[PDB]
């Protein structure tokens, strides 16, 4: 972070109003050729972008 | 993000390469009392936190 633009795949974490957590959460989500993962952390969310890297369903 | 990170909902839209999307998805996953809100444009990924708040539920 601190300003970056990846135009392969970035990543981002906020710091928000957050609760403690154990372990980290990892969801995913698949758009298209779009794979969006969230970690979910005790400062906030981490987000990651991995785009058309891998050959992705259309949602299935 | 708009010069200011805050406690209540920071969002942030990350540069990658990503083909356009026709309509604009989003996609929301709860994790304790954490709502993670993506919202898949043309651009890349922008992502929203929006934690705590009052309710948030399980979702069972």
């Amino acid at each position: 972070v601190g300003s970056e633009v990846s135009d392969k795949r970035t990543c981002v974490s906020l710091t928000t109003q957050r609760l403690p957590v154990s372990r980290i959460k990892t969801y995913t989500i698949t758009e298209g050729s779009l794979r969006a993962v969230i970690f979910i952390t005790k400062r906030g969310l981490k987000v990651c972008a991995d785009p058309q890297a891998t050959w992705v369903r259309d949602v299935v």
